[PDB]
């Protein structure tokens, strides 16, 4: 982790890792258990757990979205005010367009934060700790934990929902093709990795303390099991900026390690 270590030196800021093959059990660690704000790379976590819960050939059921519901950051659901939204439609809003409304509508579905927290425990998650909806869950503070985990708790948390889960080969192929598709991501991991790796992530960006985040799936060439990814970053002051090639360089230290 000397890779890591000159990298906080490089970029003046900290790195949490958590890396997980699903294949060998094998991981990589790097101030895994130091805690950070998540922001919506969460969008992933809420995505899944209505999964769980919604067959694939439901995801076609609909709900009303209101004036009261949108929040900032919402380019796809501003302009279903006073509309109905299939959930397939909510959760790719949420995942392709990081879409704050969409997310939040998606947590409502699921039965609130309260309900979210209750599943995060049944997974054995006693560390990720959700308290505030979109966008104020990106009021981070090194002072509070409100909205924030430590890389393997959500790591860990990831891979049972999602890689070693209860979702459906069809939900989990659908979940896992919107996060392969998002351009968001191209700076972060995706950027990091070699060419024979397949990443589908979900990037997160709070707007304190340069807090600068990806999570995915990663998958090498010829491995069909994926790699579990958490990079979380941030500085020590509350305007710095951030910069994305701190994530591409982390991405790609930890890969030699596989």
């Amino acid at each position: 982790m000397k890779e890591l270590n000159d990298l906080e030196k490089k970029y003046n800021a900290h790195i949490g890792v958590y890396a997980l093959d699903t294949k060998s059990g094998k991981e990589v660690k790097f101030n895994s258990d130091k805690r950070f704000a998540y922001a919506s790379t969460s969008h992933a976590i809420n995505s899944a757990i209505l999964l769980e819960q919604v067959p694939y050939n439901k995801l076609n059921k609909k709900v009303h979205i209101n004036k009261d519901d949108i929040v900032a950051y919402s380019p796809i659901l501003e302009k279903y005010v006073g509309k109905d939204i299939t959930l397939k439609a909510l959760i790719e809003a949420s995942m392709t367009y990081s879409d704050n409304t969409a997310n939040n509508k998606i947590i409502k579905e699921i039965g609130g934060i309260k309900k979210v927290k209750q599943r995060l425990k049944e997974l054995g998650d006693k560390v990720t700790n959700p308290v505030r909806y979109e966008i104020e869950l990106n009021y981070y503070s090194p002072k509070s934990k409100k909205d924030t985990s430590t890389p393997a708790a959500f790591g860990k948390t990831l891979n049972k929902l999602i890689a070693n889960g209860k979702l459906s080969k069809e939900n989990k192929k659908f979940l896992l093709d919107l996060m392969l598709n998002n351009k968001s991501g191209d700076t972060l991991i995706k950027d990091g990795v070699p060419k024979d790796y397949k990443v589908a992530d979900k990037s997160g960006q709070a707007i304190t303390y340069a807090s600068r985040n990806d999570v995915a799936f990663v998958y090498p060439k010829g491995q069909s099991e994926p790699i579990v990814l958490v990079i979380f970053t941030n500085k020590d002051n509350k305007s710095d900026k951030p910069n994305d090639k701190l994530i591409s360089e982390t991405a790609k230290s930890v890969m030699k390690e596989f």
